[PDB]
């Protein structure tokens, strides 16, 4: 089997991407944030505290003839940005772009943090990291991908995120029309439960490439590119007037600037992030200070190849017995 679904930016900045997901019988379609940095499929639901729901579409398990309470199971998750959610668990039929999994754990939120409430466009998350990170207790549950894997034509999914435009998540096949040149594959460590890999270096604008190993995670659920402070300083030093602002929470730059590109290495290959991808706009409405899309990972404890990086590439998440990651230009 295969699946193919369009993923759409939630706003004009590509702060996140939502993908329609069919849950239950008859189908209830929710727009979920596909997140290769976590491993829970959780939704706003009829069980979510009413004051914490503000415009989201909810899953109502009592209206699904295929829903079953997973008795005794609970979940609770906290994300790198300080947001969180928790609740109980149902199993139900879940379909993405024509690919159907029966018996998928659908984690129903009883509580969500304010960041989730305030984002009316995201109805929940669909985790695509390794199932070892799934938070369901006392019986850990598998991700949608893990459940689908054996049925897929090939045990892969691909992320093709758009810049200020829709893109695609495919399951079970590689669309050879969706990228240019060849795909370069690189080793993955699953030891921390992430799609963790090592970039071979970087360049700023038309500058020379610096060969240096940068361990980090491919994370579709993180907006920005978080890299070591040395790398980030070298980038922003090429933008007149750019500075790190402790009050704003990262590098800012004059909105009048033209940003240089940023290149990262994948083996001997190179992925170029255009300068425009690195512009996240005014820090507040009407400001002439703009927020940068490359930020320091210092104090995160890990480097994160988030959407800023991934949307410059066609990315293969290869879930074969020994997982790997592939990157192509597009």
């Amino acid at each position: 089997s295969t699946g193919s679904a369009t993923t759409t930016p939630i706003d004009s900045l590509d702060d996140a991407y939502i993908t329609p997901v069919q849950i239950g019988t008859p189908a209830q379609t929710l727009n979920l944030d596909f997140d290769t940095g976590s491993s829970d499929l959780w939704v706003f639901s009829s069980e979510t505290t009413a004051s914490e729901v503000d415009g989201q579409t909810i899953y109502t398990p009592s209206k699904s003839t295929t829903a079953k309470l997973l008795s005794g199971a609970t979940w609770s998750i906290s994300y790198g940005d300080g947001s969180s959610s928790s609740g109980d668990v149902y199993t139900d039929t879940v379909s993405v772009g024509g690919l159907t999994v029966t018996g998928q754990a659908v984690e129903s939120a009883k509580k969500v943090s304010s960041s989730f409430t305030e984002d009316s466009t995201i109805d929940g998350l669909l985790g695509l990291a390794f199932s070892t990170l799934n938070t369901v207790s006392p019986t850990q549950q598998k991700t949608f991908f893990d459940n689908a894997k054996a049925s897929l034509d090939s045990p892969v999914f691909t992320a093709d995120l758009g810049y200020h435009a829709p893109g695609t998540y495919n399951f079970g096949f590689i669309d050879t029309t969706a990228y240019t040149g060849s795909i370069t594959y690189t080793a993955v460590s699953t030891k921390q439960g992430f799609w963790e890999w090592t970039s071979t270096g970087y360049a700023v604008g038309s500058g020379t490439f610096k060969s240096t190993s940068i361990d980090g995670i491919a994370d579709t659920g993180t907006t920005l590119l978080y890299l070591p402070a040395t790398v980030v300083s070298a980038y922003w030093a090429q933008v007149s007037g750019a500075k790190s602002s402790s009050s704003v929470g990262g590098y800012v730059f004059p909105c009048s600037a033209t940003l240089p590109s940023f290149t990262f290495g994948v083996g001997s290959a190179r992925i170029v992030i255009p300068g425009d991808y690195i512009d996240f706009g005014p820090i507040s409405t009407g400001s002439s200070s703009c927020f940068g899309g490359i930020q320091s990972s210092a104090g995160i404890g890990i480097n994160i190849f988030g959407d800023v990086a991934l949307k410059a590439a066609f990315v293969v998440f290869n879930g074969a017995t020994t997982p790997t990651l592939g990157f192509a230009s597009k």
